[PDB]
């Protein structure tokens, strides 16, 4: 034996670490500002009532438990092609995209991720945002590309450095590969307005870039599902042919489940089957084919006019939520006497938030209040509360005076 | 656009067209050898009771969908184990082993390959039967392993060459990989028996190989859960420290939920963490964390002893269904004149089974009798039912008289 011997164990997660010291708090007053997934008003996950309602039909039906096709489910990745691209998008009618279910959002970015290793023969460049999430680094690196970055995120006022931004990519090496977040960064909140998005499809369209979008939130970020995937249809319709990662996992709450898809734009339906069975190659020799369950909910709850309708109902149930806890924060905050300029958590889009603070202070949070979150001074809203805003805000304003 | 003008598409499967003629053949005779998954006496997709019972059970209570742990449910990753090597087992017991739910059978051989790719740096050869399970190529060309082959599959008697096993083996340079199929070889349906089992783990241990099981058929091969993992308990006990990937596909028909599992040996319970920590660095970057539905299933099953003893005499009745159909061919075969030794048929073990029809015979049994299956000779013997095994007997006789 002694095979193993050598291995070392890896490094702590952080975000691990804070839930586990969390748990291990006994202030009542206690909050896990480190929770990566929704919280409704008490603190408990939240299973949506549309897909209580899904699962009761596929139970119902009595389904069998075969192997789907490869690709995975076929009235999924077309429903998701089209709540992506949009119903009356041309990229959709005329059948030049292709749609494989992936493991959630982050199945969905490695598949991708490998397609390009092994297609792309004009880069091995990815450029990431500064900062991204985590994950993305691995993701690319264990592809077998290369990571790079372009200026995102502004410290100095917690907003986006459009200027910074705008000068690294018109230097990007053209036919380089830009991933982007279509709306809620992971993980500062952080988002382009309208306007810069428009700016930034003319320089991505002039540098001849290939577009990796990430759309892990749509619908969750601003209630509106149109408006959220509003980037990304704009950057379509503009003529540049993007690649794309959706994630079911926070806008239908399909967490576990693991629901989600790869989808690339191509020339013509011709091309776009062409890239299906190179996909599809790609896919069996890494798990063979997708898991059934959270794909037959999401496709039921698409499908189906009454879902549907219930399920955007919900959707902004969520995204009101969040909204609704920035804004009393700021409140808050203000009300407590705070003099800092507090407006970049009301500005900042999704579960997510750079609150500014600084290590030093993230502890003293921790140490004396109980309010756990990363020392990078990012908040889950998730966490917070009608019932502990109020304490979150007042603890933030004793550290900060 | 214009990236992906030099993709082409890819070849097609075999698997595939043998599918589809046989769905456009109008012959109420037909047959579908080719088919991949257990059918019922009635050629239905069969989903076993205590899995009703089991999603019933979740269902009733309202559980949340909430990410599951990087290395999947902990009563599914243990119970896992347990199965594999038995509750009395030494390996078990002191907790040497380190389990990870995986994306099945395949998921879980691409987690196990990535993990040698990266640890194993005592060489990059991975020696496989021949011939093995088609996707047993790629999914170690994929991970970066160099492939190696053994002889296996005797042709001239439809059985084991285990001269030939035995002298390849005995020239494999020390440290190398080599892959072993628990039971029920996929393709062929060939295995070792117990006595050819002890030399081939003598010499495995000599030569201090790294053994690699694959165990895709527990339970589901020979009826009995603990004779199924013979070999693999032989090679522990023996002193081999193996990686096993485990598939729930069959055994339990969860084929689509995408329930498997992968397994280290370790020295102690120390080095499994060190081991499970790099595991779970692996699998991030991948697609984050496991599907929940099939590992919720799963070890509801193995957990609830009311069902698992179901799950017994369900997996036991599938097994002496595909031996009944065995059994009852060869007896056609004479009974229709044949004057061939068709015992391979009732030797061999599990799904498949090599024939030994030769590609011009399977041409007239898919041409004249609309009997399908590919050119290998290979027939799934779930395709066969009580109401057809005399119609297939006579075929055989008709083509090879
Ligand atoms: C930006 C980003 N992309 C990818 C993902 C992966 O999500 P999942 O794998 O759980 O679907 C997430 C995590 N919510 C994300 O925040
Ligand atoms: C030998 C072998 N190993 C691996 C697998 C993969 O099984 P799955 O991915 O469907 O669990 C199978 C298919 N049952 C198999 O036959």
């Amino acid at each position: 034996s002694s095979w193993w011997s050598h291995v070392e164990m890896g490094p702590p997660d952080p975000i691990l670490g804070v839930t586990e010291a969390f748990k291990r708090d006994t202030n009542s007053k206690k909050m896990n500002l480190g929770v990566g997934a929704y919280r409704d008003d008490n603190g408990k996950p939240y299973v949506l009532n549309c897909v209580r309602k899904a699962e009761a039909m596929i139970a119902a039906k009595k389904m069998d438990k075969e192997y789907l096709p490869i690709a995975g489910l076929a009235d999924f990745t077309r429903a998701s092609a089209e709540l992506a691209l949009g119903e009356n998008s041309e990229a959709f009618k005329s059948g030049r995209y292709v749609t494989v279910q992936g493991i959630s959002g982050t199945g969905s970015l490695r598949v991708g991720a490998n397609f390009l290793q092994r297609f792309f023969k004009f880069s091995r460049d990815v450029y990431l945002p500064k900062p991204s999430w985590g994950n993305h680094t691995p993701i690319f690196r264990d592809a077998g590309l290369q990571l790079q970055a372009y200026r995102y995120y502004d410290p100095k006022t917690c907003s986006l450095d459009f200027t910074g931004a705008m000068e690294d990519i018109s230097k990007i090496p053209e036919k380089s590969i830009i991933l982007l977040h279509a709306c809620a960064h992971n993980p500062t909140g952080v988002d382009p307005r309208q306007e810069q998005w428009k700016e930034l499809a003319s320089v991505v369209k002039k540098r001849n870039l290939l577009a990796y979008f990430d759309m892990a939130y749509q619908g969750f970020a601003s209630g509106d599902i149109n408006r959220d995937a509003w980037a990304l249809r704009h950057f379509i319709e503009q003529g540049i042919d993007v690649v794309l990662s959706q994630s079911y996992a926070k806008n239908m709450g399909l967490y576990g489940e693991r629901a989600g898809a790869f989808t690339v734009i191509c020339r013509d339906a011709e091309e776009a089957k062409r890239v299906e069975s190179q996909l599809k190659i790609l896919i069996r020799p890494m798990y063979s084919n997708p898991p059934m369950n959270g794909a037959r909910i999401a496709s039921l709850i698409l499908n189906t006019p009454e879902l549907r309708k219930e399920w955007l109902v919900e959707v902004k149930g969520m995204a009101d939520r969040i909204i609704s806890m920035r804004t009393q924060l700021v409140s808050n905050l203000k009300k407590e006497g705070s003099s800092h300029n507090w407006q970049h958590i009301t500005d900042q889009i999704g579960m997510f938030c750079f609150t500014g603070l600084k290590p030093e202070q993230v502890e003293r949070l921790t140490k004396e209040f109980s309010i756990y979150m990363t020392k990078d001074g990012r908040i889950s809203v998730a966490g917070v509360a009608s019932s502990n805003v109020g304490y979150l805000a007042h603890a933030i304003h004793q550290v900060t005076k």
